[PDB]
């Protein structure tokens, strides 16, 4: 009964760590398009999971998630997944490669959570001037916070003048693109935030009802809209004898915007050890 060599594709033998790590990333763009009125018309959440493994040897992974929360309507893996264990347990086992790959990638389209709802109110007030007035709320935890926020509101062509206020953020008027940008560097969850616009127009000979561009909205969060949840990434490697109770795991959620609008009324070295690459932890290179 000789043995066989095992041989696989996507990872040589003899990896060395000096220091055993991993990194996993959950990328995901929530995309949305919302009425005036607060009605979900479009929602849906594309991502992957990054996968760094600086692991020696050749370890044995299970990738646990919140899903038996995130509703998965379709999802790819990377060749090295056991496609057998995620029919019938839903296991998600692999021998990783060395370095950066994908793990998956899926899609949601059901429990999303929409990070912020933009209520918007444009009152008319003869042909000659425009109010606008724009809410934002932040629907998650308050212990969170967004970076990068952006809110496009669109005005139309005839647009002789505006005179814009806010308290958070800043917000300048860019006649070229039509609109009003309003960035915010901050901003936790469960709040709130207001832009204030008087806009002054010059009367145009049509009387054609202005057909209104949405409001759209740049922004990152620090957690997955499709509700995913990283619960634990096991590791054993059966020679070295080595498990996830001795690996550093360095976890990171980065959400993005995609299209989120809202209408308004309209390796190795000398000693055989790989070297990770480069780019304030107590562990951190």
């Amino acid at each position: 009964h000789h043995h066989h060599h095992h041989q696989i594709g996507w990872r040589r033998e003899g990896i060395k760590y000096r220091r055993n790590e991993l990194f996993l990333d959950v990328l995901e763009s929530v995309n949305l398009l919302m009425s005036p009125q607060g009605q979900v018309l479009s929602a849906h959440v594309s991502g992957r999971v990054v996968m760094k493994s600086y692991l020696s040897g050749m370890p044995e992974c299970k990738f646990g998630m919140n899903d038996k929360s995130i509703a998965i309507d379709d999802c790819t893996f990377h060749q090295c997944v056991r496609l057998s264990k995620f029919d019938s347990e839903r296991s998600i086992s692999f021998i990783p490669p060395d370095g950066e790959f994908e793990l998956m990638r899926y899609r949601t389209t059901k429990d999303i959570i929409l990070p912020f709802r933009v209520i918007p109110l444009v009152r008319e007030v003869g042909r000659t001037k425009l109010e606008v007035k724009v809410v934002i709320k932040s629907n998650f935890k308050p212990s969170l916070l967004a970076q990068k926020i952006e809110v496009r509101i669109p005005t139309p062509l005839n647009t002789s003048g505006v005179q814009v206020i806010c308290m958070k953020g800043k917000a300048k008027y860019k006649a070229s693109e039509n609109a009003i940008v309003w960035k915010i560097k901050r901003m936790a969850g469960m709040k709130e935030s207001q832009i204030s616009a008087e806009i002054e127009l010059l009367p145009t000979n049509d009387k054609k009802k202005w057909a209104r561009p949405p409001i759209s909205m740049n922004f990152e969060v620090p957690f997955a809209p499709s509700g995913l949840k990283v619960r634990y990434l096991k590791v054993f490697e059966p020679k070295l004898n080595y498990s996830d109770h001795d690996v550093i795991k360095w976890v990171r959620y980065i959400g993005r915007s995609g299209i989120y609008e809202t209408r308004c009324g309209a390796d190795v070295d000398e000693e055989g050890y790989s070297i990770k690459p480069e780019t304030n932890h107590f562990y951190s290179s």
